[PDB]
């Protein structure tokens, strides 16, 4: 059994709530909370372990950018701390690559980050890579046959459409086809070999469109768009389906969670979250 963990999050301020989804019998368990109240964090599994990365944390005494690693077993229900990246980095991207985990982007106060960096679980180190091509905060971030894809963002500013990919081997980043929309903070994941942006901001109107990238042809196609147009929405895949939770979409904080079936190319609203958030971070474990 898998369930689809949602970690920290915005809603007045930033939150600490985990909590897993059950796509069979429909329930929200809760978890431990995080340490510390983050939004604008990114989530990932590597090794059955759930990693919360990077964020901020908005509290009505104060805000501050968080470069923290933060580790969480479904076996204890318990979270411990990792080594932190080099720099504190809100609305990040990450994807994993060789059970490898690389931070993207991000934004520390004004600065807009370029920089990436890379975790190895096994000695618990971080270690900066090359820098991406553009500054990115709000990037979505896919792996697709161990290439580090970079997409859409915002430069400080400039929201953007363009896109590049990370070869590890080499170390270095080449730019790809750009998509058709412009998107900051879409939600951005690989469902089979196909590179899915969904949602995001264009910087006038938050977005429902959902456009995805083939390798193949290096082509971005527009699939159906969702049902609720969201910017800053947590995204996974569970069982060859896409999954979009909460978001914001210019007047409130989305609880809703839209399934995509690539089968039918259709979406359905399947749940709504215990409450509207955005800035989450998604997993599956």
């Amino acid at each position: 059994g898998r369930l689809i963990y949602t970690a920290g999050g915005y809603f007045r301020q930033s939150l600490s709530y985990l909590e897993a989804y059950n796509p069979s019998d429909g329930t929200w368990l809760r978890l431990a909370d995080l340490q510390v109240p983050r939004s604008g964090l990114a989530g990932c599994v590597v090794g059955g372990l759930l990693y919360a990365v990077g964020g901020r944390n908005n509290s009505p005494d104060g805000n501050t950018d968080s470069s923290a690693l933060d580790c969480y077993n479904p076996m204890t229900n318990q979270w411990s701390p990792c080594a932190p990246m080099s720099v504190p980095r809100n609305r990040i991207g990450v994807g994993v690559i060789d059970g490898h985990i690389y931070a993207v982007g991000g934004s520390h106060g004004c600065i807009h980050h370029n920089s990436v960096e890379r975790y190895e679980p096994e000695r618990d180190e971080w270690h900066l890579v090359a820098p991406m091509l553009t500054r990115r905060i709000g990037v979505g971030v896919a792996v697709l046959n161990r290439l580090l894809y970079a997409v859409g963002g915002f430069d400080g500013t400039n929201r953007l459409n363009s896109a590049e990919c990370y070869y590890p081997e080499r170390n270095e980043w080449r730019m790809i086809t750009a998509m058709n929309t412009i998107r900051s903070g879409a939600g951005v994941c690989v469902l089979h070999n196909c590179i899915y942006a969904a949602g995001g901001y264009d910087g006038q109107d938050q977005l429902n469109s959902v456009e995805r990238y083939d390798v193949e042809t290096e082509t971005w196609t527009f699939v159906a768009p969702m049902k609720h147009r969201r910017s800053a929405l947590g995204i996974t895949v569970h069982q060859g389906r896409i999954y979009v939770l909460g978001g914001y979409d210019g007047h409130t904080f989305l609880d809703s969670v839209e399934c995509y079936d690539p089968d039918t190319d259709t979406w359905s609203e399947v749940t709504r979250m215990t409450s509207g958030r955005s800035g989450v971070g998604v997993a599956v474990t």
